[PDB]
């Protein structure tokens, strides 16, 4: 009942297929290639001309937080109540302020701007690790005790900042620890090293 | 039981504001000015050190589209079932992303970026219309037959952008339509034409 259709990269689909596969959900993939997509067709049809596009029966939806928020919502990943869900939101919105950041280093100024994105990094880190601190002692997960879509989503942020600045994590007690603990779950375990996930490219210049 | 922190602008914040004022919500107004930002203390609490804060009881949020989808989910501004749900969240992504760029002309090329905006604007503002086409023939709201917090905060978007390029509506009849609508809606047609509202400039530079 699902299809992901995106480019032969992770990008902002890293989440949502962490999520699907660690949920044990079904879903199809559907390869977009550099030509298909510059012929024009699809592009056009994109209702914001971008990819992913994701469809769930009679469904379609655009936009990565789109996305992970429906699988939230019918998976039930969207925190216990409404001040959880809120909550979920505020850290996913943040994980997406990072995110769009990390995307403009990769894409618009790499080789020029790497240093300075990394002497900030700690600074946008702080964050999320002061968010797990205040949730029993970052024991459990980024809200409430039950995982929720901002959980893979972050986690991804995570995991690929480790890639852009190794060590990155180190100063960083909780969330190091949370990213152990996330990526050794049986599901998300195997997904994450299965040929699927590791033979992609984080991103589309190949930059990392 | 509701309260905003915001600097004196409509900023970010206006969307929210339009959201209760039409809901008939109270809320009340903590103005932050540019000395006391500065002391270092409000933003150094500010979880992404950051305004828009918000409190809901003992609930406090950052971030303006966790605002918005809160007041939706507690308010009943969230579409009639999930799928409605995913639609309106899409086009609040879409709103958000326009914002994103339109921020970013107002506080970093204003003067020498303008034309080239405006000269794209059309191409940005035809998604929306589409959308509206597809659903009552663009005569109730953006999502379903009911509003939704992607209607304020898409109405606000429009408006906004009125302002910066004047006329830039005229070539979208169902928006133009959809304006006019909503902005007659008795407590949000009060509320717009209030000082609390018309008073306040639209960006923090003075630009808009």
């Amino acid at each position: 009942p699902y299809t992901v259709v995106y480019f032969p990269v992770r990008g902002r689909c890293a989440a949502l297929r962490m999520l699907l596969a660690d949920q044990g959900q079904s879903w199809k993939e559907e390869v977009v290639t550099v030509e298909t997509w510059q012929e024009g067709s699809l592009k056009a049809s994109c209702l914001y001309g971008q990819l992913p596009k994701f469809q769930d029966g009679d469904l379609t939806l655009y936009q990565s937080n789109t996305i992970l928020r429906h699988l939230g919502r019918t998976l039930g990943l969207y925190g216990k109540d409404q001040q959880e869900a809120a909550l979920v939101d505020m850290v996913n919105d943040g994980v997406e302020d990072l995110r769009c950041k990390y995307i403009s280093l990769i894409y618009t100024n790499y080789e020029a701007g790497k240093d300075d994105y990394v002497k900030a990094l700690p600074g946008q880190l702080k964050p999320f690790e002061t968010l797990l601190s205040q949730n029993q002692g970052g024991k459990t997960f980024i809200v409430g005790d039950q995982i929720s879509f901002a959980d893979y989503n972050l986690l991804d942020l995570l995991l690929i900042h480790e890639v852009l600045a190794p060590g990155c994590l180190d100063a960083f007690p909780l969330l190091s620890a949370y990213v152990g603990r996330l990526s050794a779950r049986p599901k998300l375990k195997a997904f994450l090293a299965s040929p699927e996930y590791v033979n992609l490219p984080i991103n589309g210049n190949g930059k990392q």
